[PDB]
């Protein structure tokens, strides 16, 4: 019950995922880091960096517990969580007996990775991503983002990609250059119907997003809100 709150403190915050009508689908649960006595916030990747094998876990499955102890909302709103996949959770998920069970429990919670995941340019033959994507639902979370290629995209593995923010600002930003992002999303949407678009960080930038009709859209339209207050962003 305790999980990795002796050593780091958890403040958690939902990333709203909206669709192209700006109806809720889903959140992203992200964390700001606190040292254990308060006194300063730290960076996630410093955190992160730290960790053995069983803390990732641990880290992991405080996550779980959070979103598990939402679940009656997910269900009956019909939204989907993502919770960040590390290698190291992936290895214990797939090596041990009796790891996998409780996630694969609540499908409206789903695997994220990014870019930067190990040997994801393998896509396929990453034995462990190929094994998660037989089970769960991954999630690439900044496709676009300059860090692997689409292999693992085309391959089959993901159930939702997101665009990174840079690529859509950027494609954006040098109008000329929108017809890229028609060219992309066109190309994978045969390998993987639900894509998103980040960087939706401004009123233009959502006017000219929408006649792209991706399927979901993230940004600073929609700030982070703390965990708790995940009724707000609903119906009343």
């Amino acid at each position: 019950k305790i999980f990795l709150e002796n050593l780091y403190h958890s403040d958690c915050y939902f990333l709203p995922i909206r669709d192209n009508q700006q109806v809720l689908v889903g959140v992203e649960l992200i964390t700001h880091f606190s040292s254990e006595d308060g006194t300063v916030r730290i960076p996630t990747s410093r955190v992160i960096a730290q960790l053995t094998e069983e803390q990732h876990w641990q880290l992991f499955s405080e996550q779980l517990e959070l979103l598990k102890s939402c679940q009656h909302f997910f269900i009956q709103h019909k939204l989907f969580a993502w919770l960040n996949l590390t290698p190291q959770v992936a290895t214990l998920l797939l090596e041990r007996d009796n790891y996998a069970g409780e996630l694969l429990k609540y499908p409206f919670i789903e695997l994220l990775i990014n870019e930067n995941y190990p040997h994801l340019n393998e896509g396929k033959d990453n034995r462990g991503l190929l094994s998660l994507s037989q089970v769960y639902p991954l999630v690439l979370g900044n496709l676009g983002a300059g860090n692997s290629t689409m292999k693992a995209v085309f391959d089959g593995l993901f159930t939702r990609v997101m665009l990174d923010k840079s690529f859509i600002q950027q494609q954006i930003t040098h109008r000329s250059f929108e017809p890229f992002i028609r060219a992309i999303q066109a190309q994978i949407s045969p390998c993987c119907n639900c894509i998103i678009a980040g960087g939706i960080d401004t009123a233009e930038i959502l006017a000219q997003i929408t006649p792209f009709d991706f399927h979901a859209l993230q940004g600073c339209l929609w700030p982070a809100v703390p965990i708790n207050q995940i009724t707000t962003l609903v119906q009343r």
